[PDB]
């Protein structure tokens, strides 16, 4: 079994990304795909509070994001992973990190002890980063602040990987998608490949 | 301005204590009383998540209950102190600290350290911790409304009396064993003392 996540900020092409990748994984591998909340009762009731929020405090915000993580990762990514699953998960902890510790400024380490409670050990085996750049990223979406927000999230993103190279591996989100999802595709064959 | 929390399990008299004190404080301060959600919106919501969970995993539960506690501490606390006024909190991190850090087992560091998040430095400046034994807690339970209940009781307990060992200096810790006129007289006392050296 292993725990993928696949991590970057919007316009990334991280979605199409996941999406092409399971269509390969699957000739192989019994794997699913996967996101937060995705479908857990608990889970989705807190999405609804996220959503539903009118200028929501930002650690309230985060423990939310939390909240559903652990909901997430309990009911769905465990016992996936049990029944010897690949389950590729789009967003986790790092996520909460570049948004919610950097990007939103409640600090970087105060996010990750918060989601250490959450994911209590549980780090992915292997974290898919696709490396787009700001540039990139604006021109593939789909306003200033949010052009700022989006910079931020790359920013905060660069910070975790300079920290924490193990279970990371950096694809380059520039080149043209047919080359992301193949760059993704090999790295995580090698990776499952090896154990 | 004050911000006191209001500690103890099931059977210390907690709630009739808080209402008693609040009620002659309320003649010399200007006090609220607060728990909460204490109708927070976004708090409300949260406390039907926890209600509504079937077997809901205990981090998460954990978690629910510090994201509650930041939506009252932020809308409901920090804007009364800022008034200047005395805040009478019946139950806070300490709760969070003896039922999911202890009695749970998740333990009282983690729980903590998750608390810590939520409540962003803003510890309360004065703990009035209900000090009931198990035995008369038990019995007080019976009046006011099994062995897996007596024996979380009991965890519980033992959780608060770990919590107070480690942080004596914030805690005051009042006989609850005593009658309720006592427990009030005793409460009051130690909040009027407290205040008084401000
Ligand atoms: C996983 C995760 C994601 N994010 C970001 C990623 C980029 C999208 N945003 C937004 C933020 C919203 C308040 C406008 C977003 C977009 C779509 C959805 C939706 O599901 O419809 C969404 O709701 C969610 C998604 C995941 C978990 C929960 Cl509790 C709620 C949230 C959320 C974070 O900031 N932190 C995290 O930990
Ligand atoms: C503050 C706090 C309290 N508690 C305990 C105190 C003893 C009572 N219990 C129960 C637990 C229930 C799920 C079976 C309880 C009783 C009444 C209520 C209700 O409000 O109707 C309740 O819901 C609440 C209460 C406060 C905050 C939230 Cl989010 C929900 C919870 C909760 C904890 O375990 N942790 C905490 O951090």
């Amino acid at each position: 079994s292993a725990f993928i996540t696949f991590e970057g900020p919007e316009g990334s092409g991280k979605t199409t990304v996941i999406n092409e990748v399971y269509h390969r994984l699957v000739k192989d591998y019994d794997v699913i795909m996967t996101r937060e909340p995705g479908g857990v009762p608990t889970g989705e009731e807190i999405r609804k509070i996220v959503l539903e929020g009118n200028d929501m405090d930002i650690r309230t915000e985060a423990m939310l994001f939390a909240a559903s993580r652990r909901e997430h990762l309990v009911l769905k990514v465990i016992p996936a992973l049990k029944e010897g699953k690949v389950v590729l998960c789009d967003r986790y902890i790092d996520s909460s990190l570049a948004y919610q510790g950097y990007a939103r400024g409640i600090g970087v380490e105060e996010v990750r002890a918060l989601n250490e409670f959450a994911i209590n050990g549980l780090y992915p085996d292997l974290t898919i980063y696709l490396n787009v750049s700001a540039e990139v990223g604006r021109e593939r979406i789909i306003d200033q602040e949010d052009l700022k927000f989006h910079e931020k999230v790359i920013e905060g993103y660069q910070e975790i990987i300079h920290n924490e190279s193990q279970r990371f591996k950096s694809v380059n989100a520039d080149q043209p998608l047919e080359n992301v999802v193949e760059d993704t595709y090999q790295t995580i064959i090698k990776y499952l490949e090896k154990i």
